[PDB]
DNA sequence: GGGGTGTGGTAGC
DNA sequence: ATCGCTACCACACCCC
């Protein structure tokens, strides 16, 4: 064990957090498409008709870390046991269940205590550990494979285990639903084949949003073709109100009491008004989800398709932690920041930028919520505080950037012993030109 | 028209 | 035990 006071415990607590995996596995991502794509020019433009194939493995984690298992799991079964993949036993996130525990009705992000009480007596739930550097390996093996196919004219990264790959249509060719159901099934059996065992669901169309809601519908282990020429009341009657990207938990909520409680798209299709929409959730998310219900994609959405480059470039740098944080006086939380920023500032310099904003964020103990929350090392109820400070000539220098940080945790008067998170931020990057004479 | 701030929601497993 | 990250958009409200 390492406490957040140990030097060691941004280093121990990255290695196991799965969150912080999947934002830096994207953010490489990101980086090597924009690497490999230094000189070509591959981009979708107004004279491009093209389908859009959405991929993603089925039960990432669960998956692989079951084809991974040790061997005292040797004679688990993937397709007859309900599996998990987390790091306890009570109040641990489920990162990932397989179809067997989800048709029990536990779902990912559960904790694990949840997710037993679901179960019927008799049946045991399987717990499975992370197998990180196998779920990059495999990761790995999808990206190639996608690309050795030769296929697409545009491979985009979403995540780890997530990619929309555009195909362009010539106009001297009519693509049929059985040419592509037949990439669908290439495509599903060579990643099979490649990764050694993982599943893939594709979900294709002719817009980003439709070959979303398709993914879902081809889960698991299957594809779904659904054109917006194909749309129909059995579509969107297949889908849950936050099954819309962009539609998480509050979203729906107001979507639910402004409408009702439609229960389908279809329900939330028929009943509402583009103007009430926009009323109930805001206009530009407003217009979203009125442009998705008729199986299009806003225009937000389609700057990923027309100029990735810049879309995909990385904007801001920061790190969160909001697990384990228990310190005892202002030393121990300065030396922390100053191990944040040293962690920070060698990201910066990989990426060989400066920075002009820095943001402090915290969490700090609720007055009424306890001092040791349910979850062991939780953050439990807080409440938020964010300050940011502009530097003037972009830096990045320790010296400057640590000193103005401690100077924002001092700014927002939280106690050492209530704190419970802290976030760090460059949220204005700057480019370093071969030119650095100012005067 | 331009700018600024802090806060909040979402997405991946 | 247990590892509740991180980038980005949007918004509400403030200024000249
Ligand atoms: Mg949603
Ligand atoms: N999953």
């Amino acid at each position: 064990i390492v406490a957040c006071d140990d030097p060691d415990f941004l280093t121990s607590y990255f290695a196991h957090s799965r969150l912080h995996h999947l934002s830096a596995w994207k953010a490489n991502l990101k980086d090597k498409f924009l690497n490999e794509n230094i000189h070509k020019y591959t981009k979708i433009t107004d004279k491009d008709t093209y389908i859009i194939f959405h991929i993603d493995f089925d039960c990432f984690f669960a998956t692989v870390a079951y084809l991974c298992r040790s061997s005292s799991f040797s004679a688990c079964d993937f397709k007859r046991d309900p599996i998990v993949v987390c790091h306890g036993t009570k109040n641990s996130d489920i990162a990932s269940c397989n179809y067997v525990a989800r048709s029990y009705g536990i779902k990912n992000g559960m904790w694990v205590s949840q997710a037993e009480k679901m179960l019927p007596n008799g049946i045991k739930l399987i717990s499975l550990p992370y197998t990180f550097e196998q779920f990059q390996l495999k990761s790995e093996a999808f990206y190639s494979t996608l690309k050795r196919l030769n296929i697409f004219n545009l491979i985009l990264p979403i995540s780890i285990d997530e990619a929309v790959c555009v195909r362009i249509i010539p106009d001297n060719i009519h693509n049929t639903n059985t040419l592509n159901a037949r990439l669908c099934e290439e495509i599903r059996q060579e990643i099979f084949q490649g990764t050694n065992g993982c599943t893939v669901s594709i979900g294709c169309s002719d817009s980003l949003v439709l070959a979303r809601l398709a993914l879902k519908m081809a889960k698991p282990n299957g594809y779904n073709i659904t054109f917006k020429s194909n749309l129909s009341e059995e579509f969107w009657s297949s889908f849950k109100l936050d099954d819309l990207p962009g539609v998480g938990h509050s979203t729906l909520s107001r979507l639910e009491s402004t409408f009702d409680s439609p229960h389908s798209l279809n329900d939330l299709r028929k009943r509402y008004t583009l103007d009430a929409l926009k009323a109930s959730v805001g206009s530009k998310l407003g217009m979203k989800i009125h442009l998705a219900l008729q199986g299009q994609d806003d225009e937000e959405s389609l700057k990923i398709l027309y100029d990735p480059k810049e879309v995909l470039q990385r904007k801001s740098l920061s790190i969160d932690i909001n697990w384990g944080i228990r310190f005892k006086n202002i030393t121990q939380v300065d030396l922390f920041i100053e191990r944040g920023c040293q962690y920070l500032l060698e990201k910066l310099n990989e990426i060989n930028k400066t920075t002009s904003q820095i943001t402090l964020k915290l969490m700090r103990r609720c007055k009424d919520a306890p001092i040791e929350p349910p979850k062991y090392m939780g953050m439990g109820r807080c409440d938020s505080f964010s300050r940011s400070s502009r530097l003037g000539i972009p830096t990045n220098e320790f010296g400057i950037i640590a000193t103005e940080m401690k100077s924002l945790y001092r700014t927002l008067g939280c106690p050492p012993m209530e704190l419970r998170g802290l976030a760090l931020q460059f949220n204005k990057l700057v480019d370093v030109g071969p030119d650095n004479n100012q005067l």
